[PDB]
Parts: structure tokens; sequence; C-alpha cells
């Protein structure tokens, strides 16, 4: 097929804002560094061509940027994530930094640090991220998510992104950091301008906002040194690693990295689930009516959404893969989106199947840098699915969804929907007789 429908033909809604996308088959015509590529193409045939004929692919130089390896198979993606000896994240872990020749947070922030410092940081954070420790946070995810979904169902017409998804990950992360309730709005506005969101003034506002967030975290550090708590900021502030306390910069940058890593990806996954349910209403029905577990459904939403399309590395030494040499210094990119559609691992990979088993998707990565927040990411999706299945009977697209613009992340920033409330469920929620969520 030359083209594909953006909106599946079986969709229950969204048909009035459907558009077709080309399905490119000529590898040479695709520039992976261009964010527009991901919005103007259905890359399904492209990734299949790479997996089957060029599993290690040298993407050419674009502009002043170097070429880079593209790794498309699940087995190879998994194998390369595992190796932080011959590969490093210390020159950046995504295209923008990799192609720039580095990341100024290298050696300090988890995602761009390897060796003893990386293990030391992960080690200091282990207790904080245990399911036992995260129980109060998970409890509050349920309460918060239920409240948002109920309120949205009550109103009918909303933007699922702004009215539900936006208002969950930063609260989760704020709980985790120990950010006071009073500062969460304050923090929310900074985070929004710190990511893009466009021009000169937008780029200027982004770096200013990031700088203000680090300053604020620096203030909380100073408080937690004077008066320790059990939150992540305190843990980082009061820890030592290999005989030394962490520098102010290291603590603040890793606090921030929880927002960087957890906020947008969690939102994108949740937003994706709603669009996907309108596209595959049979799957929605299975979820709503209790015919698949939340656990199984959560994993398939994660595999389907794969919001972080790629992560990358740089070769420390020469390595061989597929009868080819990756040279010391070469950029290497690992495509999770392709891995999560690899038919060699996932039967019928373009089938959205809530009861999919097995489902060892690679949405959270693998190896030493495996997503620090994976348990929380899953809990947010799990809580959303539970809220949707309990308090709504269904929902429809009521306007055109808007894509984010990235060569790294993929998904929606806006999703206009009308939600059909489960009236009986909401009545019991509202009832004055002692049961909420
Ligand atoms: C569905 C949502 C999420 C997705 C798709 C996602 C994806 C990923 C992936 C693929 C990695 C590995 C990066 C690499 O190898 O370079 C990663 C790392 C990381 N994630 Fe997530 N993540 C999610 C949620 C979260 C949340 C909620 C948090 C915060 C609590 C978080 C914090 C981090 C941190 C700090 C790292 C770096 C860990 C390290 O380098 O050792 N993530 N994430």
């Amino acid at each position: 097929h030359h083209s594909s429908g953006l909106v599946p033909r079986g969709s229950h809604s969204g048909h009035m804002t459907a558009h077709t996308l080309p399905i490119p088959d000529d590898i040479s015509t695709i520039n992976l560094t261009d964010p527009r590529t991901y919005e103007v193409n259905d890359l399904s045939e492209y990734w299949r061509q790479l997996r089957t004929t060029r599993p290690l692919y040298w993407h050419p130089p674009v502009g002043d940027a170097p070429g880079f390896w593209v790794v498309s198979r699940y087995a190879d993606v998994m194998a390369l994530y595992k190796d932080n000896k011959k590969l490093t994240s210390e020159k950046g872990n995504v295209l923008v930094t990799l192609l720039a020749g580095g990341d100024s947070a290298a050696g300090k922030m988890l995602a761009v640090t390897d060796g003893a410092m990386h293990r030391g940081l992960r080690n200091v954070l282990l207790k904080s991220f245990s399911p036992q420790a995260l129980k109060p946070i998970v409890d509050q995810i349920r309460v918060n998510t239920t409240r948002l979904v109920v309120d949205a169902a009550r109103r009918g017409e909303c933007d699922f992104a702004a009215d539900v998804a936006e208002q969950i990950p930063l609260n989760t992360i704020s709980d985790l950091l120990g950010v006071p309730a009073a500062d969460r709005e304050f923090l929310l506005k900074l985070n929004k301008s710190a990511l893009s969101s466009e021009a000169d003034q937008s780029a200027t506002d982004a770096w200013l906002a990031r700088n203000e967030i680090l300053l604020y975290f620096s203030e909380l550090v100073a408080e937690r040194r004077a008066k320790p708590t059990e939150d992540v900021i305190s843990v980082l502030a009061n820890s030592m690693v290999d005989g030394k306390p962490l520098t102010e910069e290291v603590i603040v940058l890793n606090c921030y990295s929880l927002i960087l890593g957890g906020d947008e990806t969690s939102r994108l996954s949740m937003i994706d689930s709603v669009q996907t349910f309108t596209q595959y209403p049979d799957q929605w029905e299975l979820l709503r009516d209790g015919k698949v577990t939340l656990e199984s459904a959560t994993e398939e939403v994660l595999r389907w959404a794969t919001p972080a399309m790629h992560f990358g590395r740089r070769a420390v030494t020469d390595m061989e893969l597929h009868g080819q040499v990756i040279a010391a210094g070469d950029v290497v990119t690992l495509w999770n989106n392709s891995a999560n559609r690899d038919e060699e691992v996932f039967a019928d990979p373009y089938a959205f199947d809530l009861n999919r088993s097995p489902n060892k998707h690679i949405t959270f990565g693998y190896g030493p840098h495996f997503c620090l927040g994976a348990y929380l990411g899953r809990a947010e999706v799990h809580a959303l699915l539970d809220a949707l299945r309990t308090y709504t009977t269904g929902f429809e697209i009521t306007g055109e969804p808007q894509r984010i613009h990235s060569n790294f992340l993929t998904g929606l920033s806006r999703l206009p929907v009308r939600i059909q409330p489960n009236e009986a469920a909401i009545a019991a929620y509202d009832s004055d007789n002692g049961v909420r969520s």
C-alpha cells in the first residue's frame, strides 16, 4: 500500500478528522533526525525493511551532524542496551545530544552517566523506588486519577490531555520528590515552559524555566540537609557514594531528571491509550467489561504507545554486529518503536491486543539504565485504565488530535473527547456513605 488511513477503519469515532499518510518503502528518503518525518509518514514498512534487510543501518550525515547507526531489531536493541562498557551514555542518550557531541549533564545525571557513579546513584535510589516505599505514592495515584476521570466524565466534553493526563505525572513526581502541595502549581508552570514549546522567546523561556527549577530544588536540598525527610531530595542530599557526598549540581540534576524522564512519557502513554481505545472499540469493550486483567491491558498499552521512540549511545571501542564494524566514536541509535513491532518477537505486532501474552515489550528500555520509574509509569497507566473501566462506558474523539514534534518522543499534546459517564458508578463515588475510589 502507498498510503494508510491514520484512523483505523474499525474505529468507533474520529472519522471526521481522518487523514491518510504515505507508507515509505525507500529507506533513502527518510531523515530520522527530522521530527516532521514521524508525523508525515507511516514508518511501519520502513522499520520492517530495516529489520529484515539492514538490521544495522548507517543513517547518513544531515547538515553539520555526523551519520549514525540505526538498530531496528528487538534482539539487537536489547543486546546493545545491556552493554554500557563498549557503549556509553556519557556523550548523550538521544539524537539531539549525540549528534551535538555531548550533554553538559554527562557524568552527573543518571541517564548520561556510566561506571561506578551510575551504579552509586542507582544504588542510593533503590530503597526510594521499592514497591513497599512507593505504596503511599501509588495509593495517591489512584485517588488523583479517579478524581480527574470522574470530573471529566461528569462534564462530557473535554481535552483528555489537559484535563486528565497533564494533572497526574507531575503530582506523582512531586510526591516522590517531597514537593509541598503549595508549590505544585508554581512548579507546574515552570515545567511547561521548560519543554520547548516552540521561536526565540520560547527557547529563551525554556532555559530560564529549567534554571528556575534547579534553583528551587537547590533550596529544598538545603532544607533537607538541615532537616532530613524520607523523600528523594533528602535521600540524595544526605547520601554518600564511594566515600564522597554528592555535589549540589548532581543532586539537583537528578531531582530534575525525574521530571524530565517521567512527566511527558507518562502523559503520552496515557493519552495514547484513549486514542487507541477509540480506534479499537472491541478492546475497549474487553477492558470495560472485566474480560482482561488490568495488568495485561497495561502492558499492551505500553507496547502500543512506545512514547520514547529511541535512545542512543556512543561506541567506546570498536564492536562487530551483523558482519559490520561500529567504530569507536560512532553514534548508535536503538529504536524501541521498531523493536516493539518486531514480528520475530510479537505475533501479529500491529494487532492491539489487551490479552497479549507474552508481552516483553522494551518501552522502558533495558540494562543498566532501565527506566528508574518503570513501576510508577505502569502504576499511572494501570490507575487510568481502572478509572476508565469503572467510571466511563465509552468516549469519542470530538476534534483533531495534535501531535508533539520530536525525533525522540512521539504522541499527542491535545486529544478532544466526549466521555460517556457510568452514572451508577459515579453516583456511588459521590454518595455520602463512605466509599470513594
Ligand atoms: C511510560 C512512561 C515512561 C517511559 C516510556 C520511560 C522510558 C524510559 C527509558 C526507555 C529509559 C532508558 C533510557 C536510556 O537507556 O537511555 C528511561 C530511563 C529513566 N527514566 Fe523512564 N520512562 C517512563 C517513566 C518514568 C518515570 C515516571 C520516571 C520518574 C519517576 C522516570 C525516570 C527515569 C530516569 C531517572 C531514567 C534514567 C535511569 C538511568 O539512566 O539509570 N521514567 N525511561
